C-alpha cells in the first residue's frame, strides 16, 4: 500500500548553504550532532545516484540499521530524494519509504518541500507509530543540521 505525506516550511538559512549541510555533508554532521546516531557509511557508489549508505542508530546499548539510497541528487535545483528500507533497524511492516526533499530561495531564507511515500507490505494501512517513528528520525536530523548551521 501507498500513504503519502508532505509538509511544506520555511528556514532562515538560504538553501546552498543547507543543501551543503544535509545533504553534501550530512553524513559527516549528522553523528557528531545527533548521539543515537553511530554512524553512516558509503557501502555502495560516488555519492550520486545510486549510492547506498549504511546508517547506524543506538536505542538502549541496542544497535540497529537501515540501507539509504540515492534517488536523485541536483545541488543546481537543491533536490535530494531518497529511499529507507532493509536492514535491521526497519519495521517489518514496511517495504521501503521513499523522500522527495527540495529547497528554494525565499527572502533571504529557504522554503522546504518533502514528500514522504510509506509503502506498506501487502495492502496494510499505516501504523500511527511507524509514520511518528520516521517522520521523528528524519526531522529531528534534518531540525539538528539546520540549528547547528545557524549557530555556525
Amino acid at each position: 500500500g501507498v500513504h503519502t505525506f508532505e509538509e511544506e516550511s520555511t528556514s532562515p538559512v538560504p538553501p546552498a548553504k543547507l543543501f551543503k549541510a544535509t545533504v553534501v555533508d550530512g553524513d559527516e554532521l549528522t553523528p557528531k550532532l545527533i548521539p543515537a546516531i553511530q554512524s553512516i557509511e558509503i557501502v555502495e557508489g560516488n555519492g550520486g545516484p545510486g549510492t547506498v549508505k549504511k546508517v547506524t542508530a543506538v536505542e538502549d546499548g541496542k544497535t540497529s540499521y537501515v540501507l539509504h539510497k540515492i534517488d536523485a541528487i541536483d545541488e543546481a535545483t537543491y533536490t535530494y530524494d531518497y529511499t529507507i528500507s532493509g536492514g535491521t533497524g526497519f519495521q517489518e511492516i514496511l517495504e521501503k519509504v521513499s523522500f522527495k526533499t527540495k529547497l528554494e530561495a525565499a527572502d533571504g531564507g529557504s522554503k522546504i518541500k518533502v514528500s514522504v511515500t510509506f509503502h506498506t507490505k501487502g495492502d496494510a494501512p499505516l501504523p500511527d507509530e511507524v509514520h511518528q517513528d520516521v517522520k521523528q528520525k528524519s526531522q529531528g536530523i534534518f531540525k539538528a543540521i539546520e540549528g547547528y548551521v545557524l549557530s555556525n
